[PDB]
């Protein structure tokens, strides 16, 4: 069986939700996995944002690996905002 890994984003900041230029950075799924496979998130190309209200920060993902064991991956990256 065929398996995937995707990333969602996620704002750590109560209150503050995404702006589309950070969903942008969201990266493309890693494809074509099977059972036994280490996968690592891709880096968003981008790890600051800046806004005319102040910055967006990459904080990290939820996870620095997942080894695939029937199932496909999420990883969640989380964002801080900073007025």
């Amino acid at each position: 069986v065929t398996h995937k890994a995707v990333h969602e984003f996620v704002s750590g900041t109560p209150g503050k939700e995404l702006p589309q230029e950070v969903k942008a950075l969201l990266p493309v799924d890693q494809t074509d996995l099977k059972d036994g496979i280490q996968v690592t998130p891709t880096q968003p190309s981008q790890t600051e944002v800046k806004t005319s209200e102040g910055t967006w920060s990459f904080k990290s993902y939820d996870k620095t690996s997942e080894t695939v064991n029937g199932s496909d991956v999420k990883f969640v990256g989380t964002w801080e905002f900073t007025a």
